[PDB]
Formats: structure tokens, C-alpha cells, sequence
């Protein structure tokens, strides 16, 4: 199992996430993917409303808690490891460096990021910026360049109610219980998914 230091970046460009396809690795179902409204179930192999399709990140997939953890979903790059060894994986990283260091947060990575040389894991936050893609202008009607900065997002709690009213928890999140913390680093280890996130994006790791 992997376990490591590593950086974090925030992200929502609202693309199907390249682990929502089959046969990117032993799962009992590929990611979950989503209409344009965030809720009902589309075809796994429909393509993504990023490369002119019609299948969207699902609303489901928005960060949260239970008690004091953090739980949601990531893209990972993670010490050269390929997308059979990530997708659908779940780790679980202990915070180093921001306010909010000390806290924990378990993700599942459902989507493979840059190949940046080390272990980088982009938080998937409604409002943290698209990125290099943008599929929510497409899904939401937001801006070109997504709400706010490309990179980044939003700057205030006040532009969250620019967000669909849909994601405006997981924008919320990133103020309240993740503290509006740039670039946390930390470190983590797999952890073996729990049910509260597997229920939701339905791929679980398969041959164990």
C-alpha cells in the first residue's frame, strides 16, 4: 500500500474524471457519472461534456464530513503509478502545513491530474477553479474562465452563492471545515475505501 508525503491542489472543472470509465482498473463499477443536472445517472461510457458529450461530475461528488474528518474525491498523481494502482483508490492524509494542519481528510481518486514529478493530489471543491479544462461553463453556465480564477476559484464565502445552488456545500466546505487553505501539504496512506465515499462514486477496488 502507498503512503507518503505530498502536496494538494483545489479544483472543480466539472469533467467526467478519467477513472468514470471502464477498464481503467479492477473495480466492481467505474466512477460515477452524471447528466448535466448533477443527479441522475448517465452511461459510463458516454462521452464527457469536456470533450463535447453530455456526462458530468455528479453533485454526489462534492467534499464533506462526518464528525471532524474530512471526506471527498481527488485527482492524484501519485509517484509514478499508473491508473490501474490509483483509480478508486482511497487515502487518507493528515494536513502539515496550514491552519489546517493536524486535520484529516479521506479522499478517493476518481481522476489522474498532471504528471508533475511526486505525489500531488487536486481536491475536488466547487468553486477552487477549473484548471487547465472547463466543462462547467457547459454544465452550469459559469463563466469562460470558471467562477473566479481560472486557478484557484473564488476568493470569499460571499461568491459561493455564484456557484448552482447544487454545489454550494462543497464550495462552502472549502471556508468552513478546510479553512480557505491554500496548497495544504501533508501526508498520507491508502486506506481501504469506506463505505460513506464508495457508496457514493460506486467504484470499489475490486480484487480486494
Amino acid at each position: 500500500l502507498t503512503s507518503g508525503s505530498g502536496v494538494t491542489t483545489r479544483y472543480w472543472d466539472c469533467c467526467k474524471p478519467s477513472c468514470s470509465w471502464g477498464g481503467k482498473a479492477s473495480v466492481t463499477k467505474p466512477v460515477r457519472t452524471c447528466k448535466a443536472n448533477g443527479n441522475t445517472t448517465i452511461d459510463s461510457n458516454t462521452q464527457s461534456g469536456c470533450n463535447g458529450g453530455s456526462s458530468y461530475v455528479c453533485n454526489d461528488q462534492q467534499p464533506f464530513t462526518q464528525g471532524n474528518v474530512g471526506y471527498g474525491f481527488a485527482a492524484a498523481s501519485i509517484s509514478g503509478q499508473p491508473e490501474s494502482q490509483t483509480c478508486c483508490a482511497c487515502y487518507e492524509m493528515t494536513f502539515t502545513n496550514t491552519a489546517i494542519s493536524g486535520q484529516k481528510m479521506i479522499v478517493q481518486v476518481t481522476n489522474t491530474g498532471s504528471d508533475l514529478n511526486g505525489n500531488h493530489f487536486d481536491l475536488m471543491i466547487p468553486g477552487g477553479g477549473v484548471g487547465i479544462f472547463n466543462g462547467c461553463q457547459s454544465q452550469w453556465g459559469a463563466p469562460s474562465n470558471g467562477w473566479g480564477q481560472r486557478y484557484g476559484g473564488i476568493s470569499s464565502q460571499s461568491e459561493c452563492n455564484q456557484l448552482p445552488t447544487s454545489l454550494r456545500a462543497g464550495c462552502n466546505w472549502r471556508f468552513g471545515w478546510f479553512k480557505n487553505a491554500d496548497n495544504p501539504s501533508m501526508k498520507f496512506t491508502q486506506v481501504r475505501c469506506p463505505t460513506i465515499l464508495t457508496q457514493k462514486s460506486q467504484c470499489v477496488r475490486t480484487p480486494g
